[PDB]
């Protein structure tokens, strides 16, 4: 009854609010592919990848346009479609690139299905929309701009921000919690990533270190990967390890895990598989007793986090702010569901424009 | 939005088209609670519970009635309706009776969830309708009996029959085997199901002999809750031992299938946690690498397996057919999916007239 | 020669001594049902099951109404009708309240199995009696009351009280145990119960904090079923972690020792299987290595751990002090058991007729 | 003082010798993009890639194109360059199309180097050229095209051949190594591979009634992902259980053997990283004691196994052959590296003019 009967995608490269401070130098802009997935009810669903790399975006987006093919003229069945692309990418490996580009469609199927019934994806899902805590995303700063950042973040209300560490030497690691820490006061959230760049022995002195400071999770200390190595990391500490941004797919999550490789998890819904993905790595989160954050993708984590059994923290990181309407909105912290049919995503046409690439 | 208006039952006693013959004795009917929950759309959702023997059904009925209370006015969201109900039986605990009255509800909700957005239930879960090879499951019949319902079963067409053995001496068990497989044909399906009667030296000495005999599997060969010796059984087959049916919640699934005590599952939709739990038991089986049936509710059962990644068959045994209409239909051998919003359960209200309690 | 000639049940609300302060709000009764067992010798044996939530009050009454039948004519044997019951309730689940009300019948059956030989349960049991010490039994009761209830029970001679905790805030829970502490002195015991409030990660986290105050043990931090969970807890902390009131049947407490998930134990009367369960348990206690403490049913308790080779404490909290005569004693903190009959329950006929439901 | 001066990559569709009969339909060409890496030095390194799928052709292709950038200028050492690109491509994922198209630089640079220093790889590695039995590899044929292939295998002098199953009955899968063994005769291999075809039950059953015909060894019986899965199966055999051609980098071949998810190894020259992963492979193969074989990538593969510890088996299978010289040579069912600087891959551009993509 409802078809899927066509597929465009746009490549953009837009400007970020927040400025990402890497060893490497300063980043502002963000590579995406923006995705419209066609119906025959009228309807068209709506989502965005991320590229990380600008190296990837011009793959990514031509490897949806030659998709295109295997998916039009077949049902709004986002579960069996999944299970079809799954069936035809076994060969050539349904991870990676292929893998991200399932997700983009998963994530649109289910929008234009929230749409075709006009309803918030939340309540497609079989929950009600609640709001959900959030905390503030920044980058490897330095002491005074990270200082700087969470004292803002504090005045709009978030009562947790998250820092990107990993210096040359620990004590610079430790000079950036603690100056936050005093500047923002003592009950506040800090969470510090270390972005995969240590080796066991170092994540486990780094960490115990850390740990004494007061910090909330200690973000993926090592390799992603190398979930023993994680594990033995845990092991050595009391903090909760926060792993999960890299999983693809829940068969990676799942393995994970299964070693316990983490005391928290924070998949990210294009990685994870989109909303199909999604909703499997919450029935495992819940399993193993293990609360579930979400990376990237505020407007549609939002939804997916308020049907998640374990649902931990929202990670506010705008991405597409640039290209999108500001439907989803923070009050006191808290993320709101917009009441709008599928996720909520509108796009700002008239800036799309300026960023094509 | 929408909200829970009210909640009615009416528990009944129902003729069995196919009277289950046991050791004990026959018996001719099943004792049942059936449920309509009230919205504020105007729409009426239905479920039936199973009480399995009459000493139960009077208890379970007066437990909906005076749980009806804390649903009434709250919202039509399934996923959090469960996790209310989760919290508010914590103490006394959340499994038995309890639980099974919780997953009566969440059926009759996402019955109406699918009539409010008009759309069949599999539709409503994200996938297509999709036929489901189905078994034609007798009794412990004896073997002029067992073998005249195979070879009618084999006529309408179904190419697999499940019988329950489990006699006094082992030769009993074979001689029933032995006919069906006589009768049948070679390549016919013979699933077996001792329905907890062994121990477990018994069950790997009996289970050896079915298995060169060419049985499709072993059901619940020992003690439901004893996973550590189904382990111990399934170790020393070829045979896939099946087990599932009395796990109250995807809880005590996660612990049977930790420690591999299976290679197939079948949950019952009613003491899994109706419609969701059996998706977080379907996302379980898919990591787990366990093909999943299904164990009574056919109607329901039908749209699950339809969203199950690993869906395998589906149980045909007619509980509740006297009181409802026969929406869903068999097509050689394979069950199929009425059109029509929700469930497709439409009662007979003349006849459950007859058969209440 | 000995038979069960009939079985009454009362369902009844009473008030309660101390009312149990929740998060939700001010409990001062407890749902109860009231068993007389009667026999072919003339004497009557007497239990009492506790209820939780008055929701599920009505049903269990009905249960055991409806089971009465198959009891009836059976000889007066405990271990002999629980596994008759074990094998009638196989295929609907010997758990929840089954079997609660089947414990309930088997707590009455041996109060009078030792009516008929004119002696007390401990004694029947092979055991001497002895004085148990008690600790008193409090609540979610803010800094205030909690440490006014903690002096009054030093005053009466108790060296050691139970609070439940689990505020929003840890430094809420840290501020009643010192409160507590700073009223009792040093050497007091304080147990602190979370009731299954926090999850894994909050639950190391606040548990480290309690432990450096110096508490008894910790109880039931996470969620009950959460074997696994519990290990985890228990893994990062000297202190001890307890729990058990939840295990329905020693097959639940079987699974969660062979895990390791606890270094203390405390089984539920009812929960547990009632005399028969309680026996089982405490070889397994034996066996594992762990000190097995009550939880509710003092009156019977207070025989059963005298009975038990690795006793540890008794839970004082009177539910049916209000319909019972006051033969168990309290003297300097240890519970007396009367020299009595059976387990020495004496209903007060005319305060039961007040509180019938 | 030697440098990567440049990069091109040519997408073509090129005619299969053997045309691969599939369960979807007949496959006669194959995508892949042939690589050139231009050096200070005057030589010009070369590799090639398989794509799959078409769909996934000019992705690949194009991402490569965008990689360019990073690699010019950069040195020829491979091993480093690995390492470079291992870290920049860290939070997009490093497996993969992205670490296909890192391995294809691996293979070039490999080549190249050998240029430089005008000696065959295989020397380059420390090791001297032997000759490698291979086995001829064909596909899903049917009873009558598989004898017939085999029959021509035996006369070319190959002493084994592969073939796909996995038919809708086993008894099928049965006729096609029945067919094949009596006509090649008791002594040749018969290698079959299920292609990820079947579940773990369905998996165990089957091989075991191969394991009675003879068969050399089994192939990726269910889901590549799924180790455990392959544990079980394997567990159930005495046959050998094959895999490998799927692991994307030597960490994903350690955890499945870490586990023991086979008997027998076969890395993918591409999937495995290129010659630097080849060799770290081969010391994880040694250590687990596995015997290691190829997949695809004929021409470098012959060089690779002559320095492989445990070299086991060489996989013929001539993706490139139309647009390459014939310089590796087949004497007696062996593979002969030919005398040649590099891998001794050389073009036949006439020919690659004509399917350019
Ligand atoms: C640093 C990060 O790992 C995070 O979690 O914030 C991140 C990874 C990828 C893109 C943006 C941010
Ligand atoms: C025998 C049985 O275990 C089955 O699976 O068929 C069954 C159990 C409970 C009620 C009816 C049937
Ligand atoms: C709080 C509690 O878990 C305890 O152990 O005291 C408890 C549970 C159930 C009823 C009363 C008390
Ligand atoms: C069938 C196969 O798995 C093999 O090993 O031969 C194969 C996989 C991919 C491309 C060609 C061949
Ligand atoms: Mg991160
Ligand atoms: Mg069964
Ligand atoms: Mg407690
Ligand atoms: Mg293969």
């Amino acid at each position: 009854e409802v078809l899927i009967t066509g597929l465009r995608t746009r490549a953009v490269n837009v400007p970020l609010a927040y400025p990402v401070h890497t060893a490497v130098g300063t980043v502002g802009t963000a590579p995406l592919v923006l995705i419209d997935l066609a119906t025959s009810a009228g309807v068209v669903g709506h989502s965005y990848l991320f590229a990380y790399t600008p190296v990837a975006l011009k793959s990514l987006k031509q490897l949806l346009d030659d998709m295109a093919a295997m998916i039009v003229n077949e049902p709004l069945a986002p579960v069996s479609l999944e299970a079809m692309l799954a069936k035809r990418f076994c060969l050539a490996g349904y991870t990676g690139l292929i893998r991200m580009a399932a997700a983009g469609i998963d994530m649109a199927a289910w929008d234009a299905l929230g749409k075709v019934h006009e309803t918030p994806l939340v309540k497609l899902l079989g929950a009600n929309a609640r709001p959900v805590q959030a905390y503030d995303s920044h980058s490897l700063d330095g002491v005074k701009l990270a200082t700087e950042r969470a004292v803002t973040a504090a005045e709009l209300g978030f009562r947790a921000v998250k820092t990107k560490i990993g210096y040359p030497a620990l004590d610079q690691d430790l000079a950036v919690v603690r100056s936050i820490r005093q500047a923002v006061g003592d009950d506040f959230g800090i969470m510090v990533d270390y972005n995969q760049s240590l080796d066991v022995p170092a994540a486990i002195k780094r960490s115990q270190a850390l740990q004494q400071e007061g910090v909330t999770w200690i973000e993926e200390p090592t390799l992603q990967h190398d979930y023993e190595g994680h594990q033995r990391i845990q092991s050595k500490l009391n903090v909760p390890v926060q792993m999960g941004e890299n999983w693809l797919g829940p068969e990676e999550m799942f393995k994970a895990l299964s070693i316990g490789a983490c005391r928290l998890a924070m998949p990210d819904a294009m990685k994870i598989g989109g909303v199909t993905g999604w909703i499997r790595a919450s029935a495992l989160a819940q399993q193993f007793g293990i609360p579930m954050s979400s990376h990237l993708f505020q407007e549609i984590s939002a939804h997916l986090l308020a049907a998640t059994p374990t649902a931990h923290w929202l990670q506010r990181l705008d991405l597409a702010g640039s290209v999108i309407e500001p439907t989803l909105t923070f009050e006191g912290g808290n993320a709101v569901i917009p009441d709008l049919p599928g996720v909520g995503i509108i796009w700002r046409e008239k800036e799309i424009g300026k960023y094509l690439v």
